[PDB]
RNA sequence: CGGGCUCAACCUGGGAACUGCAUCUGAUACUGGCAAGCUUGAGUCUCGUAGAGGGGGGUAGAAUUCCAGGUGUAGCGGUGAAAUGCGUAGAGAUCUGGAGGAAUACCGGUGGCGAAGGCGGCCCCCUGGACGAAGACUGACGCUCAGGUGCGAAAGCGUGGGGAGCAAACAGGAUUAGAUACCCUGGUAGUCCACGCCGUAAACGAUGUCGACUUGGAGGUUGUGUCUCGUGGCUUCCGGAGCUAACG
RNA sequence: UUGGGUAACACUAACUGGAGGACCGAACCGACUAAUGUUGAAAAAUUAGCGGAUGACUUGUGGCUGGGGGUGAAAGGCCAA
RNA sequence: GGCGUAGUCGAUGGGAAACAGGUUAAUAUUCCUGUACUUGGUGUGUGGGUGAUGGAGGGACGGAGAAGGCUAUGUUAUGC
RNA sequence: UCGGGAGAAGGCACGCUGAUUAGCUCGCCUGAUCAGUCGAAGAUACCAGCUGGCUGCAACUGUUUAUUAAAAACACAGCAC
RNA sequence: GCCCCGGUAAACGGCGGCCGUAACUAUAACGGUCCUAAGGUAGCGAAAUUCCUUGUCGGGUAAGUUCCGACCUGCACGAAU
């Protein structure tokens, strides 16, 4: 994942200015990384190592979302709607 | 504690502590719940660093063997010593050429890296971790972590391929009182490649991880610095206090 | 295929789909045990049972290969009773 | 007596064209009645180009599962 | 070989009659409810697995003596030279 | 081409006998001694492939030359005969 490709995805999801660590922001990076990793599965069916690496990349997201929907349900439906998870 | 049956066991009277639970009231520092709010943490960001870290493909040289040619002697090979064996239609030794398989000098190191297993002839691609500086960011989003999940030498196993060398089992020659050992001549699986599986081990530094704290000296790897020295991380040795049954 | 748990590997539930020289069978196929029959129509049939049953199946017509032959998943089996 | 080319032969399969009705002691989508259709030849008219052999659709429309439409008939109706 | 084995096994109900409910557009379609009631027997008249255990052999379907043996015989995918 | 030597047993095959140690007795087990080189350890074995053998121990049964398990010197069982 390129630098600008990461700094741009954080801005489009950033709640406010300079927003780097947020529920909707974090999940954004994770989702992205997951998309690239999942696509990495379509090929190299042998890469069992990186396979494990996703269990967490998502367990974090699945936990962040669980935390989001738990506190604010509005920010939830909006987040998923923007990304496209579930 | 006192008293009663001659004592005691036993028993009586009184007293105290008396947990636990119900009711009412109060405090509320700490834990919990709700609401709001700061950076020196963790993580992250920016700029840099060392390395045999992992996966795929390609590639070089030396050596062993086989095949072809030349030459060529009478032996060569091999051992503690020999023999089997190979050789005058020409082995060995030697030169040239070709094919194939496996692992890969000087540098390598007492070095370095990876989470571990492991990983260095070299090159490229893909990908994990960690360290230093600026101290900027989120703003504590931390640490650990039953279960779960993945990884995990070698050996061995399934299918296909390959197979130079080496080599369990195995076929012989020696040694020996006997050797179904060591030594020697052959030799299958395997050792190798692709894929699937097993999941174990001195998987050992045999001292799980994280943070704080406690004299220093010396050698080495790496970043930075006002670099005959200061400082951060890593790898050894000797050691203060202290710790240990002892070794340490 | 859908839904759910999971990162994935995959798993579970439901649904769909329905293969399989598979099982029961219409028509029928095969045919172990006995009796009848045994100068039966004659070149081997009847009865009571019994077993297996969409395929490498069954069948009509036409055509091809012949004797020491061919053929034969070899039984010395078959090649016009 | 046998192996390639040109020709031909080989399955009432393939194969251009009609049904309905009536009639005989015995026959028929062949007789009769009505109607339809095909091929070949010629031409009155319309119309104003008439063609082996290989190749095209076509005939090889094959196997398995199956929806829907659907006939007369039958039936509900003891309707006509 | 989780495909299966399994209509395993085992047990109950299953008649008629009256009045109704549900599914569907409807059926002279289907699934049920309540009450009454007769026989020894209600799938009372048309088919039709008996079940279970141990052991020998071959794997199985299939093939084989058209006229006495289909059997542990033959073949078969697979493995090897 | 063959005699020559060597390789090959998924080549036709061969695998007898004896003593000691040791047990209450018999056998198995181990080594040797001899013959013809080895003499058999995986499994499993008197098994449809062993005479002797209705072999020995035993299950099971009132009893079973049947069968199953074990031992097993394997007359003339044993490796894709």
């Amino acid at each position: 994942l390129s630098t600008e490709a990461t700094a741009k995805i954080v801005s489009e999801f950033g709640r406010d200015a300079n927003d780097t660590g947020s529920t909707e922001v974090q999940v954004a990076l994770l989702t992205a990384q997951i998309n690239h990793l999942q696509g990495h599965f379509a090929e190299h069916k042998k890469d069992h190592h990186s396979r494990r690496g996703l269990l967490r990349m998502v367990s974090q997201r699945r936990k962040l979302l669980d935390y989001l929907k738990r506190k604010d349900v509005a920010r939830y439906t909006q987040l998923i709607e923007r990304l496209g998870l579930r």
